[PDB]
């Protein structure tokens, strides 16, 4: 179940590579270049992360559990990819690209504590972390909507649905945590390694089409 | 002893994150933003540091000492934060802020593996980093300053302050680690968590707010 | 053998960056800082990379052998700055220029597993990082080339020879690694750091001096 869950992330994650990487080659202009780009990496970084996994890396045991902590390292690489996405598309400020960006690794940072340090130590970890996703949700709800729609004044609608499906996948991963052996222990390792892969393909190749529709939405405005 | 200051490091850095959040909420414009924020994440930086000293992570015992290793990853992180406080405010070219930032990375890095290797081979290491601090020194003392004064010719003093405290906190950091138990042994593991909770919390809150006031003084210098 | 070439890899690396430094600090422009600010920090990474090595660091005994993994902590900052020197001399776009850095990461992590895991399984990653370099061969000698000379119209030849002394040199480590104990043991260790260090040697401080030279004869054909 584990093991069978790796290789669908494999598979999909290079899936998503192949096209992204094809549509970088074919790209119209230096935008859409630039957002294949992106997504070609978010989707490279993580089968690389699903190749390792698969193969029995970057997993040790750490509150005697097996624990893959690997998914920290590419999680850090490929997420501040998956907001520069947003911040790209939204042609976001600067010191609001960087306060994404910045909030987003301490995330990851945090939440690695909280995976290898034991209980109830990791949960003040995992509060930490929680709060600063909070204030990526907050970011993103308000202030990067905010500017994105005055300067996207006919695709207002867009920059909603990004930011609506980005909160809903992103949401999810510190649910799954907490309801996993890292918390209250309601499902297995089986079934966490299911929902983390479900989620990583929803939120690196799913996310990552619906950026592309997204930025043919936003020239299909100024034609 | 130990256990105090690093209390008081959580909540002195944790206190100045609130200050500079709120500021950079409020701010009157980008450049505000820009200042507001690079302050803010500097003291989170660190407040997440003194968080995991205070509960024991991030330190292990080398050289048969307990050692708290950590400060260097947050340092990488935290430090060159600051050294942008300066060439914003500067508005240093692009060599020159690379020199700056890469100068500080090597000093750390170089640093952090003398802190980890025992003696006599530690001191080459110290000597190595000392030798990328006295580059970081010269560079803001001289081409530093000097462009930055060209470009400020109203408010000269201002740059001068801005550097004479950064080097002579900065400079305070090898000294206390020369007169640790890394060299000398002249004072304990508890002076030395006091020594290098006094330089974070003046060289992050403090000159944080320094660098505030300085922008202050640049902008009422061209009213 | 292995600590002679190890001293011969500092002295090289010292000399290299002693004169890009100099360099540095007597520029003639802003583009001239830029280059030589580039080659002192690829020569001054690596002379540290190879005073560690030569003082016993980063060394551990990995599938039976003494294996030299601290060369990846290194490389992974020092050969996004080589790619730098070509994006700056051929003013690469944006997208092609993360291209290259992001393969280039891709490339040395991926080559880090391969050389940290035992056979035959690291013939994968070592498969998996041959084709990241094989995507760096191809950006470089097809759309960084094609974009370089359309840009450059009467220095076509002067990055023609650029890549070409680049494709030449990068690949040889690949060759080096495959035919190392790492792969089929075709000769000792101390051969193998004697490999390495001529290639270190030639791809940084050689191919430093190339750079310069390219951008004399940059500068010469619009005189
Ligand atoms: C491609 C990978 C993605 C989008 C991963 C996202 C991961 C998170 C949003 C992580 C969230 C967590 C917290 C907010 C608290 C602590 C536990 C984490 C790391 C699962
Ligand atoms: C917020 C943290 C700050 C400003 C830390 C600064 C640290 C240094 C300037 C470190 C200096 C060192 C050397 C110059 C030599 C070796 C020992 C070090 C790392 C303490
Ligand atoms: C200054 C250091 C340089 C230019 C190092 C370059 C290293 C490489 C091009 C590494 C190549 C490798 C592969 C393509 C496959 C796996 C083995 C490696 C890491 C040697
Ligand atoms: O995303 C981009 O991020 C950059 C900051 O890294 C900004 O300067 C750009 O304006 C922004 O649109
Ligand atoms: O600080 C900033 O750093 C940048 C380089 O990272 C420069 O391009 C800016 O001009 C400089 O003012
Ligand atoms: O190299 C430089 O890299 C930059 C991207 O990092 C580009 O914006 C520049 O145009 C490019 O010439
Ligand atoms: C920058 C792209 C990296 C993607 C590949 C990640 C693979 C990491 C595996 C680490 C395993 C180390 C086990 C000892
Ligand atoms: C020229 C300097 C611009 C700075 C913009 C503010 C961004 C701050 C990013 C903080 C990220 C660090 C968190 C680890
Ligand atoms: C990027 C922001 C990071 C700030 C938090 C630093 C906490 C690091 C703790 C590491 C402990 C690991 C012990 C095993
Ligand atoms: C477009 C390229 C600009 C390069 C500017 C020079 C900055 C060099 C920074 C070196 C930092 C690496 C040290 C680890
Ligand atoms: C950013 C510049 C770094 C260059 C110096 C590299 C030295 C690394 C030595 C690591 C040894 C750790 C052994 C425990
Ligand atoms: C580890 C690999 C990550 C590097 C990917 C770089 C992608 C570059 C595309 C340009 C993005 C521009 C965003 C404003
Ligand atoms: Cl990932
Ligand atoms: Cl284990
Ligand atoms: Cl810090
Ligand atoms: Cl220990
Ligand atoms: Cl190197
Ligand atoms: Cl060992």
């Amino acid at each position: 179940m584990t093991q069978a869950w790796l290789w669908i992330g494999v598979i999909s994650m290079a899936l998503g590579s192949v096209f992204f990487g094809f549509g970088a080659h074919n790209a119209k202009n230096e935008r859409w270049q630039i957002l294949y780009t992106l997504n070609f990496f978010i989707c490279l970084i993580a089968a690389g992360l699903y190749l390792a996994m698969a193969l029995g890396l970057g997993v040790n045991v750490i509150n005697g559990r097996p624990t893959y902590w690997v998914r920290f390292v590419t999680w850090f690489c490929s997420t501040p990819l998956l907001l520069l996405d947003l911040t790209f598309l939204g042609r976001t400020s600067l010191p609001l690209t960087g306060s994404l960006l910045g909030a987003n690794a301490y995330m990851l940072v945090t939440g690695f504590v909280a995976t290898v340090t034991p209980k109830p130590m990791s949960y003040i970890w995992y509060i930490v972390s929680c709060a600063a996703y909070l204030a990526i949700v907050y970011l993103l709800a308000q202030p990067y909507r905010i500017a994105a729609e005055r300067k996207h004044p006919r695709s207002k609608q867009a920059f909603r649905t990004l930011v609506t499906v980005h909160l809903v996948l992103w949401t999810l991963y510190p649910i799954v945590w907490i309801l996993s052996p890292e918390g209250f222990s309601t499902f297995t390792q089986g079934s966490e390694t299911m929902f983390y892969t479900l989620l990583d393909i929803a939120s690196k190749v799913g996310f990552g089409f619906l950026s592309l529709n997204t930025l043919h939405t936003l020239e299909q405005a100024t034609e």
